[PDB]
């Protein structure tokens, strides 16, 4: 049903980390559900999908999801094409002319794949990238990049997007949470936290960000977390009138601020301060899911808000210790000044 | 290589200002480029220079430069000997006679250094002289630091103790409405946490970890102060507008410090602002204390201090950000 036509190249005969690039790309495409056909002159068997790979490439993605009609790209180089079966009606023997005709007749999008075009002079980089791949950031890039392109094209800048997302998140948190609309507040806050995350991709498309932009993005993270926790606290203290839960919420707020501060300050002194069980994404998911479940339409479970807040509280205290341990074990930490 | 042979003594195990005299003289001589070897009977390893210290001594000089053949002295007392490697050819097992022979065979000059020969009955004077060497503040802060070091405390321990005591004061006294005693306790133990700097100066000089810990504990103390105040304001006073002002103060106090830390982590500046941590603490603590002052408390001091602080904090939040924006290299593109 799915055929992957790979053009034979000289470098696919080279070995890399025990296996040849030929078998490597073959198994990679087979994992993606493709039947692999190497070729020198293209003969289009009847299929529903065609993945045609013309340049020699090492694919660095484990899970490859291809749909629609796309041009696969990698660092600006056009790796291959993902066409429908209808391309057989346009393929007239001359591959370049058929490809150009098909691109003129159809709507195609670009598909940024984590891969590297193989040449005689970059195989060491291919080895390094394969090791990096073996340890989804690639799927994150493949989703964020078109949105970043669109936002840049309508005149937005990465820092502007940071401020927009942070302002919308604080507005949602401080408006919807105090009046008890925990589920729509959780949705709005999550949407605009994801929105604020786009500034990095936008700066990558501008061939570079700035240090001020990074500092602004992080300080805005702190502002947004403070606002989420403050709006939840307002609801818990004055809506629910729950003193124990206020204790948990104040603990969550202060500890999340200090957890981020430890990493920042350790790096300011030239040390490490990262780590911990609960970082910002897990922290936001636990509190927002707890708030959303507590106000879910029709079948809300109100105890989800306290359970999330208490678990996070303990999970934050522990993290605060863990990061301190990181600072304590960083080289030069106990060095005398 | 140059070897410093120090004769072992019981008194080198005594601690002065947190560190032992053995470790103190060891680090001092290592700063001078010597490999330090403690001994009771001398075995001369091969070296280019020999620094022989026989009496127990505290060296009070930071920069010691030894080049020729010399006799180190201090106020008439012979501190040590600086001989060449050729002393290995004259050492016959008995150190005093070999030293006298080497002195008879060579011409040496007396190098007057700043040191003190240690005895059991002058350790207090030696500690006072060491304190003079390492550095009101002098009458109150330094003796308190010396006392805290003497009972085995270290700077990081005092940081944690002072922060824990201030957090306890804030979280016990403020929520039940005891704003004046809470302000007193918090101020006292913030000063206590500040004693960590003097203790580090008296010891090695402090660590990067210590600096990071002191600052993170500052953040914890500020969070606890504002949280106890918020508890009282929300459930004791039932004043919601003042609660928004207090939440603004809390969040902004965390974020203001985070900006500076994060900018410095990026190699930029982030300090400044109209209201810094000492001013913030003075404002909120004075407002709470005046609001709960004994006999004739003035209730409006708490809200005025908070709202000012809120307005003063938000502005500060911008200023530091502007500082980051104007730091050299801030807006440079990173390829
Ligand atoms: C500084 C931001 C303040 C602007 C807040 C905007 C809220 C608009 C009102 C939205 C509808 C909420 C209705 C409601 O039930 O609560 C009203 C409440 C104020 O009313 P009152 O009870 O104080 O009279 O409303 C509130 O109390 C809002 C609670 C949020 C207060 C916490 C502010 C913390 C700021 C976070 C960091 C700031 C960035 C520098
Ligand atoms: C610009 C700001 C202008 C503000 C103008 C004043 C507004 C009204 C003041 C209310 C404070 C509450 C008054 C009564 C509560 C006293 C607060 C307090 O500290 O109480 C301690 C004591 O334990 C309690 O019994
Ligand atoms: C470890 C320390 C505390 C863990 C959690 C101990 C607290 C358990 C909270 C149970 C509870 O009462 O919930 C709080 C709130 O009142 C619900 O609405
Ligand atoms: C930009 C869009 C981002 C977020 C929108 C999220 C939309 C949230 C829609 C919620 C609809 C609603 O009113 O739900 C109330 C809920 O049932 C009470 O518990
Ligand atoms: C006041 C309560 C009304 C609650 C309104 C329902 C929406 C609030 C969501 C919530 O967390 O309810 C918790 C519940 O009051 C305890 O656990
Ligand atoms: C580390 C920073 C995060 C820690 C955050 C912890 C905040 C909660 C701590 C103590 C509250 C103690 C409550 C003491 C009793 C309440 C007094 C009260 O307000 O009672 C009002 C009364 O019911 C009608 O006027
Ligand atoms: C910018 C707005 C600054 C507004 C600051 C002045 C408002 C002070 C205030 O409203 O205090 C009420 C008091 O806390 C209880 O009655
Ligand atoms: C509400 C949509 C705003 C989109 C940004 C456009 C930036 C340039 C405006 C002219
Ligand atoms: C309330 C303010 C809402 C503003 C809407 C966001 C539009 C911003 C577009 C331009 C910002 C700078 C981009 C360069
Ligand atoms: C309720 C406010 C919450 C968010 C505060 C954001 C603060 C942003 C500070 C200004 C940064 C300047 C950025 C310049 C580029 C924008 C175009
Ligand atoms: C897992 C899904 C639970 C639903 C919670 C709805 C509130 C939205 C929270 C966003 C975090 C994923
Ligand atoms: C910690 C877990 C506590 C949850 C209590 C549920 C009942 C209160 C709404
Ligand atoms: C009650 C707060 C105590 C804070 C201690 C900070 C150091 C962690 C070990
Ligand atoms: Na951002
Ligand atoms: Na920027
Ligand atoms: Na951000
Ligand atoms: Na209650
Ligand atoms: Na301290
Ligand atoms: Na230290
Ligand atoms: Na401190």
């Amino acid at each position: 049903m799915r055929l992957a036509y790979v053009k034979n190249h000289e470098i696919y005969g080279e070995k890399l980390l025990g296996l040849t690039l030929r078998e490597r790309i073959e198994k990679t495409l087979q994992r993606a559900g493709f039947d692999v056909r190497f070729f020198d002159e293209l003969s289009l068997e009847e299929a529903e999908d065609y993945l045609i790979i013309l340049e020699p490439v090492l694919i660095l993605e484990r899970d490859l999801l291809l749909e629609g009609r796309k041009i696969l790209v990698s660092d600006g180089f056009t790796v291959g094409y993902f066409f429908g079966g209808d391309f057989r009606t346009v393929f007239d023997g001359n591959l370049q002319s058929s490809i150009e005709k098909y691109l003129s007749l159809n709507n195609l999008e670009s598909y940024e794949i984590w891969a590297i075009k193989l040449s005689n002079d970059n195989l060491k980089t291919a080895e390094k990238l394969l090791l990096s791949s073996l340890i989804s950031r690639a799927a994150f890039a493949r989703i964020t990049l078109p949105l970043a392109r669109a936002l840049l094209r309508i005149g937005l800048t990465p820092d502007a997007v940071t401020i927009i997302g942070t302002t919308a998140s604080v507005a949602g948190a401080l408006v919807l949470f105090p009046m008890g609309k925990l589920f729509p507040g959780a949705c709005v806050v999550w949407f605009f936290v994801l929105f604020d995350m786009l500034d990095g991709a936008m700066a990558r498309l501008r061939s570079g960000g700035t240090r001020f932009g990074a500092v602004l993005d992080a300080a805005c993270d702190r502002i947004s977390d403070g606002a989420v926790f403050s709006g939840l606290l307002w609801w818990i203290a004055f809506g629910m009138r729950d003193r124990l839960l206020v204790v948990a919420t104040l603990t969550c707020l202060v500890t999340s601020q200090v957890i981020s501060y430890i990493k920042a300050r350790a790096e300011a002194s030239g040390l490490r301060g990262d780590g911990g069980i609960i970082e910002r994404p897990e922290r936001l998911i636990i509190v927002l899911v707890g708030a959303g479940v507590s106000d879910f339409p029709f079948i809300a479970w109100p105890p989800a808000l306290p359970v999330a807040m208490w678990v996070l509280a303990v999970a934050s205290v522990i993290t605060l210790g863990q990061r301190l341990h990181t600072v304590w074990t960083s080289p030069g930490a106990t060095d005398r000044i």
